């Protein structure tokens, strides 16, 4: 060839996360319309993946985790969520369909069932997009010759991750894929050192969680224990976590006028190097203009990217210092719910932030992590918001430009359309769109079962 | 004369302060000197007001708040910590002495005793400290005439009061000093709005906590009431008070090694303009060069003066909108324990930071405030530390120059000299010092009954 597949960024696909479906067949049809976290994500996300592909051909290359399954009791998840969870989460999906004929909600009357689901279906799914978790990692470490091996990795899966905590799952998230990803890849690659980059509209108040559990401080679901001092804390072991987040204070899960003290106090949380803590929180702000969102990027959000430089530095000096092997990466939790296009605060991004913020990544991931990068889907719930995030991410996520047109509503409508499950066809969009609405409806032949019939 | 009287700033001496008083007489002495907040910092205080009126005698006038006292009943007390803490603080000091002479710690047994003493004399010592921060605000707000009226004040006052919470009392603090002034400013002359800058080497926790309380969520201490919605929130009421904090994070409240969950997110809180909220906390720095200090204060220190501009910005568009009228104050919270000169965590700070510091906090009051500015005593512990930042403070409170020898270990340890109780007298720099020390010696008499007998 000319482009050599080791320069190519890997997309993974995940047949078995289209599984995991909202199952109570008992509501008003409306309401059912009010549960975003759904299969048709990944077709939305196929169609984002599509997009980038028809555009540099040369550029990306599809995986699919077809079968592969991890464990929810393997060490990736023991390690992340302790075995109480795990168990919990297992036996919640055995009991549900019982439950679920007679109209009973399945989940515990102590959680919010309007913001969590489940069904028996959830365990296979959970499997897969653990499997799918481990090709994104295995993709872009492991072989023998590290110059063919890729640097960069899209894994398209749900359900979410970023609001699963330590022992308790929330806002539709019921496993923390980021950490199980950090887990996975220190287990086997000898990760050490981690910075999760979280621009989701929302906070990422389970991935934060766990970092609190990674320094060594007690969970709340844990009964305490001797293990920690007068303090409730232990010595922090190996990967080190830096989470790094920009999301609306005034939304989920701090929504105004619907907020707890603890809950606004995580959302705010601005420490380096402390107390085996790396937590960096920044909150979006309102603008109008081309010009204003520009100045907010360059003078607010881009610090996120100094704070993750910050701590790769100190972490090289640290592992040098003691005589240990550093091995960094950088993990995006590429959520779209705080499009432009997303569906009805007024803080928004444009969708070129998404080509931006990802570029700025790679450039963290040079210095640091031999460019190792691996991005996980987390939030995002139109069909147009998730489409124009993904196409703008990848097309980041490979180091190319982004033509302002590429995402004018235009363009974006027409790729949309071939999201209705009934969708036939009928100049130059209407082409183009139409290419990219075919390679996306057949990219995951389980469309098909779960989607269009 | 030439100078007019309001183009000077008022000193406010408290000699009531000086009676509270560390009592366990059954100690070694060697562990009473463990007891840093001790009366003898009013001394150095007065060393440091004395060396700014030495070099400008006519920028400053000295007032004694002399035998004025506020009650703890006042309602600038009750309305900050409610009618609990104020009566069971009445109590102990009621029924301390009674236990001192028997050997029993005079504190409840589920306070650290190490870090909080009081005595029966205590209670005329915080009434004389309500009496001198009400002298403070009168001197900038009061009076007919708005042109013969001071804009600026610094209150010489102990104990501390940055550490106690809305009910809870700690780090030497029995009441909170900046909240008390600012309730006294609202209830006395309709401040509206006011910006907390403190620069203490440590964590206003105790400040700040008492900002949640008046966010309108419920405090710890007390028993949950209907009053409160399911978020334990209700509505937010004026004053408005935003706190800003540069500290270490290293040290107390959250020590490392010795710190919990709880008080490490408390002294990292980011946020602004949000669920009735505007808190901002950055930490310090290790520096060695001056030009590594002045990189730190223009990019990280400085941005406390940006977050508190926002402040009064969004305020004045509020109040405008709703037709009310806006009124400002910046308060300091002048705590000299960040300094070089503090007793032996390496992030320090030049004297020359308190003049830096204080001339940018005139120009935000200028902007917002109609100039006023109060300044009140916080930490600060040894007399070197306290004299020479005092000192800078007043020397940018009235806006003019350091002069880098002015701090040199030379000067500062000539003047500190006269804070040994039986100094006696003895060459530009020692001429100059026994002309400080004896305005300094003489200031308050009462030093004489407390210290130099
Ligand atoms: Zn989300
Ligand atoms: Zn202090």
């Amino acid at each position: 060839a000319q482009i050599p597949e080791s320069a190519k960024a890997v997309v993974v696909l995940s047949p078995y996360s289209l599984q995991h479906v909202f199952p109570r067949e008992w509501v008003t049809k409306s309401y059912r319309k009010t549960i975003v976290e759904r299969p048709e994500r990944l077709l939305a996300s196929s169609m984002g993946i599509s997009a980038a592909i028809t555009m540099y051909p040369s550029l990306f290359t599809l995986k699919s985790s077809h079968q592969r399954k991890g464990s929810l009791m393997a060490p990736h998840v023991l390690k992340v969520h302790g075995s109480s969870w795990p168990a919990e989460l297992i036996e919640l999906c055995q009991m549900a369909d019982a439950k679920l004929l007679k109209g009973e909600i399945e989940v515990p009357d102590t959680w919010n069932s309007g913001d969590i689901y489940l069904s028996s279906k959830t365990i296979k799914a959970l499997q897969g997009t653990i499997g799918a978790i481990e090709t994104g990692v295995d993709s872009i470490f492991k072989g023998p010759s590290a110059e063919h091996i890729s640097n960069r990795a899209f894994v398209a899966i749900r359900p979410p991750g970023h609001h699963c905590h330590y022992g308790t799952p929330s806002g539709f998230c019921l496993l923390n894929n980021a950490h199980v990803a950090i887990e996975y890849a220190y287990d086997t690659y000898n990760v050490t050192h981690v910075v999760v980059l979280d621009f989701d509209l929302h906070h990422g108040d389970g991935t934060q969680d766990i970092c609190w559990k990674r320094a060594g401080f007690k969970p709340e679901e844990e009964p305490e224990d001797s293990s920690y001092d007068d303090f409730g804390k232990k010595f922090a072991e190996f990967p080190k976590v830096g989470y790094f987040s920009m999301h609306d204070i005034n939304s989920f899960p701090t929504e105004s006028g619907f907020a707890t003290k603890e809950n606004i106090k995580n959302a705010s949380t601005c420490i380096m190097n402390s107390h085996d803590l790396n937590i960096w929180n920044i909150h979006l702000s309102k603008w109008t203009t081309e010009e204003e969102f520009n100045v907010l990027y360059r003078t607010k959000y881009r610090t996120l990217f100094a704070k993750a430089d910050e701590f790769f530095r100190s972490a090289k000096l640290e592992m040098n210092q003691q005589g240990r092997p550093f091995k960094g990466l950088v993990v995006i939790s590429a959520g779209f719910d705080a499009s432009e296009f997303e569906q009805t605060h007024s803080v928004n991004v444009p969708t070129s932030f998404y080509t931006t913020f990802t570029k700025d990544a790679l450039k963290l991931a040079q210095m640091h992590c031999h460019g190792k990068v691996l991005s996980l889907m987390e939030g995002g719930y139109s069909d147009k918001a998730i489409c124009s995030g993904v196409f703008a991410h990848l097309i980041g996520l490979q180091n190319q430009d982004w033509v302002k047109e590429w995402g004018s509503e235009q363009v974006v409508k027409e790729i949309v359309r071939g999201c209705k499950p009934a969708w036939k066809p009928y100049d130059v969009i209407r082409i183009w769109a139409e290419e990219v609405i075919r390679l996306g409806r057949a990219m995951i032949p389980e469309f098909d079962d779960i989607i269009f019939k």
